[PDB]
This record gives structure tokens, sequence and C-alpha cells, in this order.
């Protein structure tokens, strides 16, 4: 399905300052990543 959220098995939190890093549930890890689906 099309989805609205964040790619399969990723998701996107800022910092306190205001950049979006990425907490990746397809390794499980806090980092900065592209998602799998690169769109």
């Amino acid at each position: 399905g099309s989805s609205s959220g964040l790619p399969p098995g990723w998701e996107e939190k800022q910092d306190d300052r205001g950049r979006s890093y990425y907490v990746d549930h397809n390794s499980k890890t806090t980092t900065w990543s592209k998602p799998t689906m690169q769109d």
C-alpha cells in the first residue's frame, strides 16, 4: 500500500536543534542514512 508515513522500516526524528536523523527499523540504528526506498 501507498502508506502516509516514513518509508518501510524507517522513521524520522529531529534533534533539539532541528536536524532530522533517521531511526532505522531495518537494522535498528539511529543514524543518518537514506531510506531503503529512495524517493
